């Protein structure tokens, strides 16, 4: 019986969320978060769907951010497997969005489930900031949501963007935002927690980048949050035969869980 991580990642991969359509991926995530006691606000901007969820009312507010949309498959004759049919071959999960970034999304949900099972009375607060337009021409959701939050004085302290950051092995490389773009005091709390988690799992510190990363993560950073990008191997993103090592999804989930333990446990 599939691990919960593999099961959810397969669910998500079967929904044809070619941008900006969502095929119910956020609804799947929202269902799981409702069970955990998150409040949910779905926000529509242009014809894209987004949501914010939050459990807890105390500082620090830690957020998982990502997107449910994927690029189109491209020419079928080049695929060995159906792009929107999650296919398991010799320990890899093939399908559009397996690496960018439905596998990460599944890991975030299972991590928070596991963390909450162990720490129902955690410190701080956990949030999810999920968009469906990151892979499209018109990348609006994150900016609009962040603005909504900022306007009600709901400031995100720390955020993991689960974009596929890694080269050969999950967690070999992380990307670190400049808080306030380099202009606000930065404790390093998040980076030290994600690094601790990556070392607990891999027994090796990740390599670090301080540049690059998505425009949405950079916006979350500019506005005030410590941000780290950590996710699976990125070799096959936006290529045919996109896939992800399943054991790496299991690891990544543990890394996410250990970060929550460090920050909120």
């Amino acid at each position: 019986t599939d691990s919960p991580v593999l099961a959810l990642a397969k669910e998500l991969i079967s929904r044809q969320s070619v941008t900006p359509a969502d095929a119910g991926c956020q609804d799947l995530m929202i269902e799981r978060l409702k069970a955990l006691g998150f409040e949910i606000e779905s926000m529509v901007f242009e014809d894209t769907t987004n949501f914010w969820a939050r459990r807890g009312t105390q500082s620090p507010l830690f957020v998982f951010a990502g997107h449910t949309d994927v690029v189109p498959a491209g020419p079928l004759s080049q695929w060995h497997t159906p792009p929107f049919e999650p296919t398991v071959i010799d320990g890899f999960l093939h399908g559009r969005g397996a690496a960018d970034m439905k596998g990460s999304l599944a890991c975030m949900i299972v991590a928070v489930e596991r963390f909450i099972a162990e720490h129902p009375d955690h410190q701080g607060s956990i949030g999810f900031l999920i968009t469906s337009d990151e892979e499209g021409p018109f990348i609006n959701g994150t900016v609009r949501v962040v603005e909504t939050l900022m306007a009600r004085n709901e400031l995100i302290d720390m955020c993991i963007v689960g974009e596929p950051s890694s080269t050969l092995a999950v967690g070999d490389v992380v990307k670190n935002g400049r808080r306030g773009g380099g202009f606000l005091t930065d404790t390093g709390e998040l980076l030290a927690a994600v690094v601790a988690a990556v070392e607990e799992v891999n027994h090796q510190a990740p390599a670090l980048l301080t540049t690059g990363g998505t425009s949405d993560g950079r916006f979350i950073a500019q506005m005030g949050a410590q941000v780290v990008e950590l996710g699976p191997v990125n070799a096959t993103i936006h290529k045919v035969n996109e896939c992800v090592r399943i054991a790496d999804l299991e690891k990544l989930t543990d890394m996410y869980q250990k970060t929550l333990n460090h920050l909120l446990g």
